C-alpha cells in the first residue's frame, strides 16, 4: 500500500479548490524513484467541466481519496514487477483536467483550477525532504493523458533538480498510451461540443482555457496560437533532451475513438485500420527506446498482467531492464520493439 499525502502547499490545488496530492510507499535501500501520472481525458470549457464534476469528481477534487495499492510498475513483488520492484513508488492522482499542462489558479475570473503542471513540480518539491535528495533516477511514468503528461513535463522536472543543486540526479520519462496521431478521421464532425471537437480543435481550446504551458524548445518552434502540436507525441519528442522511452499499441482504442471508429469489418475500414497501424509504425522509425505491440487495447504499465505481453519474444519489463542497461545495441537485449504485422491481434500475446 502507497499511503496518501496532501500537498503542504495548499494553494496548488485540484479542480474545486481542494489540495492536490501524491501517495508514497519508500524504499530506504533504494535510490530509485518512479513517479507515475494518471490518466483520464480532459475537460476544455466550462459545460464540459461541470458535467465531469458531477460523474467524474475524483478526477476534480481530492474530497474523496487514505491508501492505494501499487499494480503492475508500481508493485514492490518481483513476481508481478521483474523490472522495479525495490524501487520507491509514487503514484500521483490526475484531479486537473488538464493533461498535466495547467498554471491557473481559481479565481473571481476562474470557476475551476487549472494547476497540473505546478502539480507536478510541487510534488518534486515536497519529495526531496523525504528521500529524493538521495536519489540516482527518477522515472517519470504516466498512461494515456498522463503519459501525454510525461512528453509535456519531463525536461521542466529535468531543468527544477539542477535549479535546486541536484544536477547528478538522472531524470528519465516512461511515455504509456499517450502518442497520439493528428490524422484524417474515419468520419467527421464539426466542432460543436464536447462529442464533436476532434483533439487538435479541443485542445487548442483547451490551451487558453487552462492557461496550459508546454515544453520551451517545442514551443519556439511551433510558436503563439500554435502551441496544440506540442501534445502530439511525434512532435514533442524530437524536442526533448531527457531520455524517453515510448510504449503505444499499434491499434489503441483512445485513438480509435477520437478517430470516430467504433468496432463492434468492409473494405473501407480494413484499410483505415491497416494505414493507422502503418503510420503509427512510421513515427516510431527514429525512436530507439519503445515497445508497440500490434492490439487494440489501452494502457498498461499499471495492469498486474503488463508481464504477459511480447514483441519479437521479448516483455515490456525486459526491455526496460535493457533500456537501464543502455544508459549506463547489447546482445539478446534489445530496447527498440515494434511489430509489423498489420492487424489487431496478430501478435499472440495481445491482451484478451
Ligand atoms: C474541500 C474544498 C472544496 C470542496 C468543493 N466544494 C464544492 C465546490 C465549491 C466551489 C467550486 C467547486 C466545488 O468547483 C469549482 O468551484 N470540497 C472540499
Ligand atoms: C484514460 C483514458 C483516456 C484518456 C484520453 N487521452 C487524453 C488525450 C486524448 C487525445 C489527445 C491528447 C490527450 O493529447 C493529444 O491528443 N486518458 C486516460
Ligand atoms: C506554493 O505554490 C505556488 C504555486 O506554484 C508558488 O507560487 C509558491 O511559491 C509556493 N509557496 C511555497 C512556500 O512553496
Amino acid at each position: 500500500d502507497l499511503r496518501l499525502h496532501l500537498l503542504l502547499n495548499t494553494s496548488v490545488t485540484c479542480n474545486d479548490g481542494s489540495p492536490a496530492g501524491y501517495y508514497l510507499k519508500e524504499s530506504r535501500g533504494s535510490r530509485r524513484w518512479l513517479l507515475f501520472l494518471e490518466g483520464g481525458w480532459y475537460c476544455f470549457n466550462r459545460e464540459n467541466c461541470d458535467s465531469r464534476y458531477d460523474t467524474m469528481r475524483r478526477l476534480m477534487s481530492s474530497r474523496d481519496w487514505r491508501t492505494r495499492t501499487g499494480t503492475g510498475i508500481l508493485s514492490s513483488q518481483p513476481e508481478e514487477n521483474p523490472y522495479w520492484w525495490n524501487a520507491n513508488m509514487v503514484f500521483i492522482p490526475y484531479c486537473s483536467s488538464d493533461v498535466w499542462s495547467g498554471a491557473s489558479s481559481k479565481s473571481e475570473k476562474n470557476e475551476y483550477a487549472f494547476m497540473g503542471a505546478l502539480i507536478i513540480q510541487e510534488v518534486v518539491r515536497e519529495l526531496l525532504g523525504r528521500g529524493l535528495s538521495g536519489a540516482k533516477v527518477l522515472l517519470l511514468a504516466g498512461s494515456s493523458a498522463g503519459g501525454t503528461g510525461v512528453l509535456l513535463n519531463v525536461d521542466r522536472v529535468a531543468e527544477q533538480l539542477e535549479k535546486l543543486g541536484y544536477p547528478a540526479i538522472q531524470v528519465r520519462g516512461l511515455a504509456d498510451s499517450g502518442w497520439f496521431l493528428d490524422n484524417k478521421q474515419y468520419r467527421h464532425t464539426d466542432c460543436v461540443d464536447t462529442i464533436t471537437c476532434a483533439p487538435t480543435e479541443a485542445i487548442r481550446r483547451g490551451i487558453r482555457y487552462w492557461n496550459g504551458v508546454v515544453p520551451e524548445r517545442c514551443r519556439r518552434q511551433f510558436q503563439e496560437g500554435e502551441e496544440w502540436n506540442c501534445f502530439f507525441g511525434y512532435k514533442v519528442y524530437p524536442t526533448l533532451r531527457s531520455p524517453v522511452f515510448v510504449v503505444q499499441w499499434l491499434f489503441d482504442e483512445a485513438q480509435l475513438t477520437v478517430d470516430n471508429v467504433h468496432l463492434t469489418v468492409q473494405e473501407g475500414l480494413r484499410l483505415y485500420i491497416q494505414n493507422l497501424g502503418r503510420e503509427l509504425r512510421h513515427t516510431l522509425k527514429d525512436v530507439p527506446a519503445s515497445f508497440a505491440p500490434a492490439c487494440l487495447s489501452h494502457e498498461i504499465i499499471i495492469r498486474s498482467h503488463w508481464t504477459d505481453v511480447q514483441v519479437k519474444g521479448t516483455s515490456l519489463p525486459r526491455a526496460l531492464h535493457c533500456w537501464d542497461r543502455s544508459l549506463h545495441p547489447l546482445k539478446g537485449c534489445p530496447v527498440h520493439l515494434v511489430d509489423s504485422c498489420p492487424w489487431p491481434h496478430c501478435n499472440p500475446s495481445c491482451p484478451t
